[PDB]
């Protein structure tokens, strides 16, 4: 029936003393989800364990609204369904369809800016649910942070797509874990953004792996195999519903 | 039963395409553990064969090497077979052949099978025992058996002592090799000495970058890092269930 914020895999009581509870949010098109998108969560989990004082409590996929001005974007409920099946075996990853459900007065899909997405997660976990219980018994605000590849930081540093007020909210109140791989040179983007350099965590990608959703759609159109680039249940879903022609 | 049975449950013995020579791909490797890259290599070879050759793919076989190969990080053969089998159970065309891991000498010890003898074994089981592959014209033909390999295996063929020159001649004159070339890397010079034993060599360019090697997966496992989404979930579950890779 109606929208319920997913919590079936949210750790609501911490296990590690002295650690700040953390929730990771991946905002993207996910058209379709790939193994790289999923691997980025695991890389972020590993980095947090050994390089921060955070304790990871959940990972959320946030598929973008159908109103987003982008090519190759399948219908929102399909992208949500593909993501959900991809993370069904995961013990800690969930999909939040919130962005795909936003509608304007006339009922058309309405785009949700990333700053408003992060406030939505902040609201559901910390205001509605009461935060995360520590080993000290204190229910705390989970830190909410974005999880994105290097292209997102480069996008944030170029004027035109991000308003200064949103950038300030996103990076000063929440933060971003950024996966950086070989060949990508994000040095200039960090320079233009270094006033927030303390809520920006750059994670080196040790194993090179650059599969994009765009390449996956191309392969689907040319009748090339996408097995082992995206999860099996997503391959089946795409075939069952004839997505991406 | 307890005795060895050649797997054929996904073997296509009837062709669907006219004018095509039937082809069986054999990946000889350690698979300790199998990764998504090993599986992707079969799909890339399938894509290449369909659109760039006059072959028709009839099966893909994983052939985990004998424990007698004695290499660092080589888990027990029955474990590697189980990991490959579970990894490939959802596949429509890939199978695991435990033949190499089941080979034993007189002393009951694992006995190494050189790759040339592995290909002869596939030739024997598919073409001699089973009688080959029927074409769309109703004519029964021998399937071409060919190796599917990455660049490290091809480069090893140039390591003196490792592969007999006579085995290389059999492998490359009678069977062949589909070779995955990583993006940015140029393996042509390593190939140069090998195109001298007939040109039954097909190079498949890998456009999508992917370096998930078994060596890196073992390192991550030793350092207590996650390998989920680098290797199949059933392999992750098997490794945790049996405590493999320290
Ligand atoms: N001003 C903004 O909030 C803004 C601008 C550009 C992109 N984005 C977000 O970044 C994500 C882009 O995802 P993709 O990399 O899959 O295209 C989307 O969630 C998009 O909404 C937000
Ligand atoms: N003389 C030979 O037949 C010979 C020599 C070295 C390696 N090999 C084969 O090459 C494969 C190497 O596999 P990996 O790259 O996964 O370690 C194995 O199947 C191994 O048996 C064969």
């Amino acid at each position: 029936d109606s929208y319920t914020f997913p919590i079936h895999k949210l750790k609501r009581r911490q296990s590690q003393p002295g650690k700040t509870p953390l929730v990771l949010v991946a905002c993207g098109s996910f058209s379709p989800i790939t193994f790289l998108h999923l691997r980025m969560f695991e890389m972020a989990s590993d980095f947090v364990r050994f390089n921060t004082d955070f304790e990871v409590c959940a990972g959320y996929l946030s598929p973008v609204s159908d109103a987003y001005k982008k090519a190759g974007l399948a219908p929102g409920h399909h992208r949500v369904n593909m993501c959900s099946r991809a993370v069904e075996p995961s013990p800690w990853l969930m999909v939040d369809p919130y962005e795909t459900l936003n509608r304007n007065e006339r009922g058309e899909p309405e785009y949700v800016p990333t700053a408003k997405v992060l406030r939505h997660f902040d609201h559901e976990i910390n205001t509605v649910l009461g935060g995360i219980e520590g080993t000290d018994g204190v229910r705390r605000k989970a830190r909410i942070a974005l999880l994105a590849g290097a292209d997102l930081i480069m996008s944030m540093s170029e004027p035109g797509l991000w308003s200064p007020t949103d950038l300030d909210v996103i990076l000063s109140q929440y933060g971003a874990f950024i996966i950086e791989r070989s060949g990508t040179d994000i040095e200039e983007a960090l320079a233009s953004l270094r006033q927030y350099e303390n809520n920006i965590w750059v994670i080196s990608q040790v194993i090179q792996n650059d599969i994009s959703s765009t390449k996956v759609r191309l392969f689907l159109r040319k009748d090339l195999s996408v097995r082992y680039l995206i999860p099996d249940p997503v391959v089946d879903y795409i075939e069952e519903h004839g997505l991406y022609q």
